[PDB]
Order: structure tokens, then sequence, then C-alpha cells
């Protein structure tokens, strides 16, 4: 069983626990990093009002699962939200900027290849698109057409899953706009995730070509 | 023992010959690749070339290819990285493919860091004239020690479009985490000096197939090497 804390099963140790899991420490590839360089410089959503097919703390943090209904196309091919979860702290670094919170939207396409979608929460104001969530036979359904900002910059480069087994080959997006959050439910999250910080140290970083770009979410 | 012929020790069966060799089967930033979705970007003034014409320490055919040596006096420095080119070898037909596009032939500058990182810098060859540069090196198979020169700042464009990413050595282990730049632009080689090389290679292809792709950012941008 391994885990975040300080201890054997963290997160430095995460390939001599498991043999799947040696990517934790073999890849060159692995996420999270610090994105302070990087370049300046084809994607479109399927997100509508969802509800959560389950809600639920798992795997050491709390998790939002979708029905195959929802999609992203990114080079021609529609990847598939499963679902989307948290982080807290944010595991991803922006050019030093570090926010309280993140989010997952974690898809797949019919190739196999995953694409994950990362972006931060900055303390503010309360935030609506969280009750659905912090409320898991008559599910409500999730605003996913109205989550994200309609003007995004996103980060786009090749990494890992930031939790075992640090499978490689995730097309990552990274957003610097931060969805505000107010402080009441922060906290209520950080605990509904035992109070314990999910955040995986950054990784090595070997010159990962990343580019920035924008786009219109909706 | 590993070669290109689809018996035992076939290309994409290469994790069954050493288990070093996993990740050529295992890896997901694998090496090479069609060129054929990209991004248009700047110029940060990132890669710059100090490379000077140079006498190889030595001349030798190794692992299916050739392979020249090359002492450490010549270097790349990239943002605040410095990399040695270490040696030339080459692919005959090119391996990355350059928007679907096939070349006859290609040649591989390796370069290393003082850590561990690799950087490659690719460049094709076409059917046509004599390649001067090369001109110099099928004299150099018929001898050791002072070994002919290669005009190797005469060997690449004076100004450079490249394609960049991060990929994998494409020979076992397979090695990853290597940064590629690859140049569209191609250098030309005579209908003799393409017939030669290939016996010294046997007319053996001896490319890996491409490897499928993970979404691989890859960026266009240009350069001045002189
Ligand atoms: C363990 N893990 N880490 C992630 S991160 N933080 O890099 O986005 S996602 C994850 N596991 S998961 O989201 O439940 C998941 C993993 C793999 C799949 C498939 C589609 C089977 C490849 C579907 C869902
Ligand atoms: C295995 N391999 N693959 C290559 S490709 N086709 O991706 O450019 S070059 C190669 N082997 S090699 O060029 O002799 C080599 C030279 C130097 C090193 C280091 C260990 C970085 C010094 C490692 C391998
Ligand atoms: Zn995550
Ligand atoms: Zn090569």
């Amino acid at each position: 069983k391994w885990d975040y804390k300080n201890k054997e099963n963290g997160p430095h140790r995460w390939d001599k626990l498991h043999k799947d899991f040696e990517v934790c420490k073999s890849g060159k590839s692995q996420s999270p990093i610090n994105i302070e360089h990087y370049y300046h410089t084809d994607l479109q959503f399927k997100y509508a009002a969802s509800k959560p097919k389950a809600v639920f703390f798992t795997h050491h943090t709390l998790k939002a699962s979708f029905e195959p209904t929802n999609h992203i196309n990114y080079r021609g091919h529609d990847y598939v939200l499963d679902n989307v979860h948290f982080h807290a702290p944010m595991e991803f670094l922006i050019n030093n900027k570090t926010r309280p919170l993140s989010a997952h939207f974690v898809h797949k396409d019919a190739k196999g290849r995953l694409l994950v979608l990362a972006i931060g929460f900055e303390e503010g104001k309360e935030n609506p698109n969280l009750d659905p969530i912090l409320e898991g036979q008559n599910f409500k359904e999730v605003a996913l057409d109205a989550f994200l900002p309609k003007s995004i910059n996103y980060y786009h480069f090749n990494g890992s899953l930031t939790a075992p087994p640090c499978t490689e080959g995730v097309a990552w997006f990274v957003i610097e706009e931060p969805l505000e959050v107010s402080a009441k439910q922060l906290a209520e999250i950080k605990k509904r995730m035992k109070n314990s910080p999910n955040q995986r140290p950054v990784q090595p970083d070997y010159n990962t070509v990343i580019i920035k770009s924008s786009a219109e979410t909706r």
C-alpha cells in the first residue's frame, strides 16, 4: 500500500514497493515537474452536465468518475473522461507559482493514450462547481460545460502519472488560469483526503518540450 | 545478435534480447516516428554552435553501422547545458520521417553533457550530387591512425530548420530521454556515395521501424550553424 508519507512507502521509495512501479524511478519523463522554461506558440471539448457515476476518496485522494459521454478531441481522436480527481497541494509548479489545489481531468483515446488536464485553484470566492462532488440513487449532474475558464492559457508536454504506476505516454495540459475557491471549501476538501497532503515532489525534468498556446473552452 | 532481419532478432522483438532492451517495447517516448504534427514557434537563440573541422581519433564500423569517434575539443552549448560531440554514425534510409518524407540516408551527431543527457542532431541525404563532405570519408575506411578529415563545419547547412522533442536512442538499448534535433534540410550524396556506404553496411537497411507516438510534442524552429 503505497503512500505519500515521509516513510518507506513514500514517493521517493515508490519503485521498490511494487515492480510495475519501477518507472517512478527509472523514467526520464516523469510528472510532476517545475515549468519555468518553455516555448511560446487542436483541442475540442464534449463536456456537459454530467452525473458522476461515483464519488469517492481513493488510493489516497478524492475522485469523481463519469459516464463515458463527455469527451475531449486532440489530433482527431476523442479521449474519454473517466474521472476527475484532486490534489492538495497542486502537484505541478508553474514558474515557481504555487496553488493550494489542482484537479486532473483524466481521459483516454481509442488507441489507448491518456490525456490529462491540470488547473490551479486560488483561495477566494465560493466555488459552486464543487458542491456536487462534496455531496457524494438520484445523482445530481455536474457542470463540466461551465467548469473551466472560457479563456485559458495552457502548457502542454509529455509526462507521467503523478501517482503510481507513474505510467508514461500521458499528454499534459496545465492551465495558467486559477479557479478561485473560498477557504471553507478548501479546508473541507483537504480533510476529505484525511487532512493528508497528496502531492508528489517535483520529478526530474530532462528538458521536457513544452508549448504555450491558448484556447477557448467554450 | 540484434539485427533487422525479422527472425529471432527482429527490432520490436528487442526487449527479448537483453532485458536491458525492455524499454524498446515498453517505452512510451520511442524513436523513430513520423514527423507530421508539430508546433510552429520562434527562436530564443537557444542552440548554439562552436563546431570546427576536426580530425577523428578513430574510424570503425560498429553494430550494423559506420561510426567515427572524436576528441572532446568539440562541444555544443544549449540553454546553459554544454554537450560534447562524441561520434557520427549513419543510417540508410533516414529513420525519422519528415512530413512522411523518405530520404535515402542520415547521419547522427551524438552529444553528451557531463551528465547522462543525450543530444542527437540528424540531417538527411538525397540522390544526386557528390558530397564533398563525404568524399573525405570513403577514403577513411582504407586507413587507421591519421584518418582523413571531415569538413564537419562544412558538413551542415549555414542556416537551419529543425524539429525538436524528447525521444529515445533509436537502437538497443533504446534509451529514452534523448533530446532530438531533426533537420528537414538534406545534404546531397552521389549515387556512388550512396551505393558504397550501403555495402559498408552490406546493403542492409538499418532502420528501426516507426514507433508508437504518445502525442509527442514537437516544435519547428530554425537557427544558424554558420
Ligand atoms: C494513479 N493515477 N494518477 C493519475 S494523474 N495524477 O497523473 O492524473 S490518474 C491515475 N489513475 S486513474 O485516473 O484512476 C486511471 C488510470 C488508467 C486508466 C486507463 C484508461 C485504464 C488507462 C483509467 C483511469
Ligand atoms: C545505441 N545507440 N543509438 C544511437 S542513435 N541511432 O539513436 O543516434 S547511437 C548509439 N550508441 S553510441 O552512439 O555508440 C553511444 C555513444 C555514447 C554514449 C554515452 C553513454 C552517452 C557516452 C552512449 C551511446
Ligand atoms: Zn491526479
Ligand atoms: Zn542512429
